[PDB]
This record gives structure tokens, sequence and C-alpha cells, in this order.
């Protein structure tokens, strides 16, 4: 039911009346989330600490994963 998934008022992606997304937008903002809608992959989420490539993300989440050193 719920669909809070926004941090700004502003947000036009956003609306500030019952804490939900607007039609057309899946989420607010993110690593792995555009200014409305989901990102694709290929997608830096986060560099790489050393020894390591960056980290992309899959697409179809807001949140990043973490790159998983075997």
């Amino acid at each position: 039911g719920e669909e809070c998934d926004c941090g700004s008022p502003s947000n036009p992606c956003c609306d500030a009346a019952t804490c939900k997304l607007r039609p057309g937008a899946q989420c607010a903002d993110g690593l792995c989330c555009d200014q409305c809608r989901f990102k694709k992959k290929r997608t830096i989420c986060r560099i790489a600490r050393g020894d390591f490539p960056d980290d992309r993300c899959t697409g179809l989440s807001n949140d990043c994963p973490r790159w998983n050193d075997l």
C-alpha cells in the first residue's frame, strides 16, 4: 500500500500529499535511481577501493550492492 520512497517535497517525482511517487515515477533519487525512475545496468553506483573494478548496479533497484570481493 505505502509507497514512501522520497526525501524531498519539491521533487516533482514525488508528491507531498500521501508520501508517494508520481505516476511514471518509481523512485525519487539514488545511486541506482534516476531522477524519477530506475536506472539500467552498467550504472556506476560505487567506486572501487583498489584492486577491483568499479561497482555497477543491476538496474532494477535503488540500493547499491557492494562489489563482493570473491
